[PDB]
């Protein structure tokens, strides 16, 4: 499923990622419109083999199991394949502890040089969240 913008940020909201650990609503868009491109179908391969998932682009190292990274972490207790579905729930569960590890959002690439910094609540303006 291919989100819209002010699709996703109620869906977030609605799972409480809005603030979650001081990052406003705006991050967490922000970070999925240059991580996935808001397709929760995306997927992403990196140079180590290891794979990123989802609308968040969950990397499979240490947060879910796909059977093919070897020496990996399964952190969220998810097969990364859950990361792909319409449903954002298991993203936005996994995603919560990915954020409080003591990195803060700085885990995820793209936001950490896109939108760190920026005005990031621009993503979540217009919407009636
Ligand atoms: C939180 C998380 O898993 N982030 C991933 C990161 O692992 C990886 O270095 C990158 C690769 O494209 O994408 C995402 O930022
Ligand atoms: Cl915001
Ligand atoms: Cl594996
Ligand atoms: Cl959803
Ligand atoms: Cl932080
Ligand atoms: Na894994």
């Amino acid at each position: 499923k291919v989100f819209g913008r002010c699709e996703l940020a109620a869906a977030m909201k609605r799972h409480g990622l809005d603030n979650y650990r001081g990052y406003s609503l705006g991050n967490w868009v922000c970070a999925a419109k240059f991580e996935s491109n808001f397709n929760t179908q995306a997927t992403n391969r990196n140079t180590d083999g290891s794979t990123d998932y989802g609308i968040l682009q969950i990397n499979s190292r240490w947060w879910c199991n796909d059977g093919r990274t070897p020496g990996s972490r399964n952190l969220c207790n998810i097969p990364c394949s859950a990361l792909l579905s319409s449903d954002i729930t298991a993203s936005v569960n996994c995603a919560k502890k990915i954020v409080s590890d003591g990195n803060g959002m700085n885990a995820w690439v793209a936001w950490r040089n896109r939108c760190k910094g920026t005005d990031v609540q621009a993503w979540i303006r217009g919407c009636r969240l």
